[PDB]
Formats: structure tokens, C-alpha cells, sequence
């Protein structure tokens, strides 16, 4: 069943890649929100 | 000040685009987790 | 072995619960961003 | 109008709090995915 384990592994690896994509996208959003809050004060 | 508002709007629009990107990525993660739960069951 | 499976299933279910938590939180953020964009316009 | 800005600030603060909630939840999902990948290998 090495077949079964590498199939489960490929799937977990995929989920882990989407997790990293989510985190990097959230980090950019945090930066933009902070800039938005400074821009609202400059006004 | 049209200047100010159009700059605030550009930033909110960017945040809304990242919000959509996060949601589509999370929808794909849900699909993959569901398939992982069925693959685990099968064995 | 079903011991192994129940442990794997408990972990996947936990990940699925966090996935739902992320999606509901993102849905609230989308609504707030839309209201922010309407508030900016009104001014 | 001072309260135009405090309304906008309140809304941005709320979005930033949801952003932190998303990141914390995602950091927990990453840890659990990593443990799942180790548990699958134990098999």
C-alpha cells in the first residue's frame, strides 16, 4: 500500500501549499489595511 | 480630494480582490480536505 | 489500524472545522469591506 | 466630519481584527496539517 501513502501524502502536500498561499495573501492584506488606516488619517 | 477618495477606493478595491482570492483558495482547500477524508475512509 | 484511521479522521475533521471558521470570518470581512467602500463614497 | 473619519477608522479596525483572527486560525491549520503528514508517515 505504498500507493495509498503517497496518494495521501500528495494530497496533504497540496493542502499545505494552499495553506501557504492563504498566509502570503493574508500578509499582503494586513499591509494594505495598515496603509489604508494611515491614508484615512492623512484625511 | 477627488484625489483622496479615488486613492482610498483603489486601496479598498485591492483589499476586496485579495478577499476574493482568499475565498476561492479556501473553497479549493475544502474540496481537497473532503477528498482526503474519503481516501482515508477507503483504508 | 482502525485506531490509526480514527486518529487520522479526528485530525482531518479538525482541519475541516478550521476551514469553516476561516470561510465564515472571510465572509464577514467581505461584508465589512463593501460597507467601507460605500462609506468612503458617501464622502 | 471628524466623525466621518472615526466611523472609517472603526471599520478599518474591525477588518484588521478579522485579519488577525484569520492569520491565527491559519497558523493552527498549518501545525495540524504538519502533524497529519507525520501521522500518515508513521503509516
Amino acid at each position: 500500500s505504498a500507493r495509498d501513502i503517497h496518494q495521501l501524502e500528495a494530497r496533504i502536500d497540496s493542502l499545505a501549499a494552499r495553506n501557504s498561499k492563504l498566509m502570503e495573501t493574508l500578509k499582503e492584506a494586513r499591509q494594505q489595511l495598515l496603509a489604508l488606516r494611515e491614508e484615512v488619517d492623512r484625511l
